[PDB]
């Protein structure tokens, strides 16, 4: 008797003293103080006032500067596009709904407002894997004879969101189901409660093989196979300080970016970790749903260090907010 069962929800509370209510109908200020509904309400206000001016400045300073208009940097925008999806989908809304204490939007908001928030998230991960698949094309060279163009590019931002749907839209028509989730103010996949009529199980499985096992290994395998190749050609060029250069600020970023990664794939593991041994006892609004708390900032972290550590990006932002100059 962990919590509290309804149609469309799963309160982390018992409901033994007769106070739990509808996430979707009254306050849950039995689950966290008010204040703490407030700070939830703060982290999210951080997130918004960081998130949205990175991403859309990514967007702005595109629009002009011809130079960034390159296939390779089509993915990029793509994932600038899905952080906007997280900042307003999802952010947005549960500072909203946070300040009342429950998901005020009812369960067709709860499908929207999750819909949308995990949309944005898959988007950006499969950005990141399709970004170290391009990267490893392009420089490991496993083509024979090929180019990576504009045509390619297209291809892999369109896969991005064909990964991405095929995440977030069985939870609409039957495989899983979105309900409010943690502290209740915001809605996502169901990994709280085994949904026979909606095969939950299948879909946890389906989830941690092919959206959280296998990028963690195409992003290993790419990066490492890349930084294999660039340390064996600057070892046959050992005369040139530039390429030794080189060579050590892309093992530096490549390391930063898989260490990025990290910071938000093993919370997530260790979670998990701990709900494949230790099953017996309860979760609580901290179920979990610390993965999910700290993952959010990734809507932050990734543009700064994706977008806003690229040497040319850098210098166009450099100049659209310095007015023209500098
Ligand atoms: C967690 O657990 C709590 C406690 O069990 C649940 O809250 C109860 O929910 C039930 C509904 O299933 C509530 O029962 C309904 O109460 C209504 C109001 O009752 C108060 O007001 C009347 C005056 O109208 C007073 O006389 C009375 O003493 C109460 O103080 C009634 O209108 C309802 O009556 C109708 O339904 C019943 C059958 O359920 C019929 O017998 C009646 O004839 C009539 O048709 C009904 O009694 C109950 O009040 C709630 N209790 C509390 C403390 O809130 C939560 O639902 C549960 N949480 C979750 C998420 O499931
Ligand atoms: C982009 C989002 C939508 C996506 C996402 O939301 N999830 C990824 C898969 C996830 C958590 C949910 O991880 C799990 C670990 C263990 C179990 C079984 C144990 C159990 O949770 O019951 C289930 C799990 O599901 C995600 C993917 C990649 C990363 Cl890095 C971050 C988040
Ligand atoms: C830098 C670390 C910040 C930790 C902040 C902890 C704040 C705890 O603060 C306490 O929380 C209680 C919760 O019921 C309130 O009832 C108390 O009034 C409040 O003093
Ligand atoms: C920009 C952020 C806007 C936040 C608007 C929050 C409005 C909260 O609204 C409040 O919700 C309570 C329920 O918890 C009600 O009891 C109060 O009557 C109501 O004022
Ligand atoms: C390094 C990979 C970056 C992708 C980060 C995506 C973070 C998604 O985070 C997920 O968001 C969902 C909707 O808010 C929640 O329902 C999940 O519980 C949460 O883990
Ligand atoms: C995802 C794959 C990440 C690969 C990171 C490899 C980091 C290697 O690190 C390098 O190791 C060399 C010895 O082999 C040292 O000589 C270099 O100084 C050091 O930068
Ligand atoms: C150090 C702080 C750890 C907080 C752990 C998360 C506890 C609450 O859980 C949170 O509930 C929110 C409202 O539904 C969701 O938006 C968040 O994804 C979820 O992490
Ligand atoms: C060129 O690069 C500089 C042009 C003028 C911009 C200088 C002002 C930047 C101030 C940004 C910091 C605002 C912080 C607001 C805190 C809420």
């Amino acid at each position: 008797m962990c919590g509290t069962e309804g149609p469309n929800f799963y309160v982390p509370f018992s409901n033994k003293t007769g106070v739990v209510r509808s996430p979707f109908e009254a306050p849950q200020y039995y689950l966290a103080e008010p204040w703490q509904f407030s700070m939830l309400a703060a982290y999210m206000f951080l997130l918004i006032m960081l998130g949205f001016p990175i991403n859309f400045l990514t967007l702005y300073v595109t629009v002009q500067h011809k130079k960034l208009r390159t296939p390779l940097n089509y993915i990029l925008l793509n994932l600038a596009v899905a952080d906007l999806f997280m900042v307003f989908g999802g952010f947005t809304t549960t500072l909203y709904t946070s300040l009342h204490g429950y998901f005020v939007f009812g369960p067709t908001g709860c499908n929207l407002e999750g819909f949308f928030a995990t949309l944005g998230g898959e988007i950006a991960l499969w950005s990141l894997v399709v970004l170290a698949i391009e990267r490893y094309v392009v420089v490991c060279k496993p083509m024979s004879n090929f180019r990576f163009g504009e045509n390619h590019a297209i291809m892999g931002v369109a896969f991005t969101w064909v990964m991405a749907l095929a995440c977030a839209a069985p939870p609409l028509v039957g495989w899983s189901r979105y309900i409010p989730e943690g502290m209740q103010c915001s809605c996502g996949i169901d990994y709280y409660t085994p949904h026979e009529e909606t095969n939950n199980e299948s879909f946890v499985i389906y989830m941690f093989v092919v959206h959280f096992i296998i990028p963690l290994i195409v992003i290993f395998f790419c990066y490492g196979q890349l930084v294999f190749t660039v340390k064996e050609a600057a070892a046959q060029q050992q005369e040139s300080a530039t390429t030794q250069k080189a060579e050590k600020e892309v093992t530096r970023m490549v390391i930063i970016m898989v260490i990025a990664f990290l910071i938000c794939w093993l919370p997530y593991a260790g979670v998990a970790f701990y709900i494949f041994t230790h099953q017996g006892s309860c979760f609580g609004p901290i179920f979990m749903t610390i993965p999910a708390f700290f993952a959010k900032t990734s809507a932050v972290y990734n543009p700064v260090i994706y977008i806003m550590m690229n040497k040319q990006f850098r210098n166009c932002m450099v100049t659209t907010l310095c007015c023209g100059k500098n």
